[PDB]
């Protein structure tokens, strides 16, 4: 993978590459308003340590924040999503695994109309990397989930619980 992260929009100002995974992007860039990934899919994240606000982005060239979802020019660590060979995921209604769970391959972008719930509080990922979202089609909060076990909704970053939709990372 390889993406190119710039301080200004449409791709100007001081720069950074990465082919890796990099937790503190703050030595490389005060800011970031655009990106060009050339290859990988790649997920931004506000804060260092792969915390905080998270975005996702495929191949192609991102002319200013908003074209990834951002809601800031805050970009401090980012992750090379690893090659997905398939892709499974469970879905649990409580916490620890417990409660209703659903099963999937393939995307689902209204999770409410399946559970009857509109949070989860467990899930393994079995196959592939997946980003969850907080609305319904593809909307709101991201979360990256990456093949393991998931306890509570903590575990994947997020505040609360609310999932709306659910994507397979191709």
């Amino acid at each position: 993978g390889k993406i190119t992260l710039y301080e200004d929009r449409g791709f100007q100002g001081r720069h950074y590459e990465c082919s890796s995974d990099h937790p503190n992007l703050q030595p490389y860039l005060s800011r970031c308003n655009s990106a060009r990934v050339d290859s990988g899919c790649w997920m931004l994240y506000e804060q260092p340590n792969y915390s905080g606000l998270q975005y996702f982005l495929r191949r192609g060239d991102y002319a200013d924040h908003q074209q990834w979802m951002g809601l800031s020019d805050s970009v401090r660590s980012c992750r090379l999503i690893p090659h997905s060979g398939s892709h499974r995921i469970r879905l649990y209604e409580r916490e620890d695994y417990r409660g209703q769970m659903i099963e999937f391959t393939e995307d689902c972008s209204c999770l409410q109309d399946r559970f009857r719930f509109n949070e989860i509080h467990s899930l393994d990922v079995l196959e592939g990397s997946w980003v969850l979202y907080e609305l319904s089609n593809y909307r709101g909060r991201q979360y990256l989930l990456m093949p393991g076990d998931y306890r509570r909704y903590q575990d994947w970053g997020a505040t609360n619980a609310r999932v709306g939709s659910l994507r397979r990372v191709i």
